DNA sequence: TTTTT
């Protein structure tokens, strides 16, 4: 791909009668995030106008949402989707939960950095202002992106202690020591907590998910359930969420666009394998059945192929 | 335009 050739073709398509939405999708959804930035700079040189702003005026509907997200860097997109979710008077806890629970340390520290630059306040402060209680404690801890990294020697002794501790703090006692749960689950490494969750099955008659459902409710319950899935198998999590966004009446397009756009160059192939092996048909197939038009062709290129 | 009541 030639960034200057693409910026030219995208300009010719914006200026074709009715807008040539097809050429725009073919290019942009078939280029890395770096190549999209290149195109966006080249466009700005040929025209002295921002690509993002020209496309907002040229497109509409779901297609516009997809393509303007694509034009953002990974940290910028996630940052913007965290602001969108915390905007207005209410909060979109689900979207918040999904982005925070599923981002790595490296991803979270750049999001924290870029969020400051775009919106002139700190992500933490914006989280504190829109969530309360233990759900705020959990979200604040997760968003620091400071969870311990995997050691070289497995720490079997602490795996057992942590599993015991999760149990003492929950299903065993009356009430719940929620901060014990927040500590263990925000601070320990992902490979470690994978082992904890299995060892926990040794003490408790319920597994980690059952125990969450039986111990807390509401946002806190959702925050912990998403978090355990992301620790256990992150591509499976995104496949399950992709399925939920499409399985019944209509489409939660917001979730479908966000996963396809943010996971396309990260783990889309792993997501597709889990979706196929659990649901029997491809992620590609569910997208084809649920959406129409340029919008559909856009999500399908992000998918990257039928399974 | 995108934040902000
Ligand atoms: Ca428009
Ligand atoms: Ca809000
Ligand atoms: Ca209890
Ligand atoms: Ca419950
Ligand atoms: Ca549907």
């Amino acid at each position: 791909s030639d960034a200057e050739r693409d910026a030219l073709n995208i300009e010719t398509a914006i200026k074709t009668k009715g807008v040539d939405e097809v050429t725009i999708v073919n290019i942009l959804t078939n280029r890395s995030n770096a190549q999209r930035q290149d195109i966006a700079f080249a466009y700005q040189r040929r025209t002295k106008k921002e690509l993002a702003s020209a496309l907002k005026s040229a497109l509409s509907g779901h297609l516009e949402t997809v393509i303007l997200g694509l034009l953002k860097t990974p940290a910028q997109y996630d940052a913007s989707e965290l602001k969108a979710s915390m905007k207005g008077l209410g909060t979109d806890e689900d979207s918040l939960i999904e982005i925070i629970c599923s981002r790595t340390n490296q991803e979270l520290q750049e999001i924290n950095r870029v969020y400051k630059e775009m919106y002139k306040t700190d992500l933490e402060k914006d989280i504190i202002s829109d969530t309360s209680g233990d759900f705020r404690k959990l979200m604040v801890a997760l968003a620091k992106g400071r969870r311990a990294e995997d050691g070289s020697v497995i720490d079997y002794e602490l795996i057992d202690q942590d599993a015991r501790d999760l149990y003492d703090a929950g299903v065993k006692r009356k009430g719940t020591d929620v901060p014990k749960w927040i500590s263990i689950m925000t601070e320990r490494s992902v490979p470690h907590l994978q082992k904890v969750f299995d060892r926990y099955k040794s003490y408790s008659p319920y597994d980690m998910l059952e125990s969450i459902r039986k111990e807390v409710k509401g946002d806190l319950e959702n925050a912990f359930l998403n978090l355990v899935q992301c620790i256990q198998n992150k591509p499976l999590y995104f496949a399950d969420r992709l399925y939920d966004s499409m399985k019944g009446k209509g489409t939660r397009d917001k979730v479908l666009i966000r996963i396809m756009a943010s996971r396309s160059e990260v783990d889309m192939l792993k997501i597709r394998s889990e979706f196929k092996r659990k649901y029997g048909k491809s992620l590609y197939y569910y997208i084809q059945q649920d959406t129409k038009g340029d919008y559909q062709k856009a999500l399908l290129y992000l998918c990257g192929g039928d399974d």
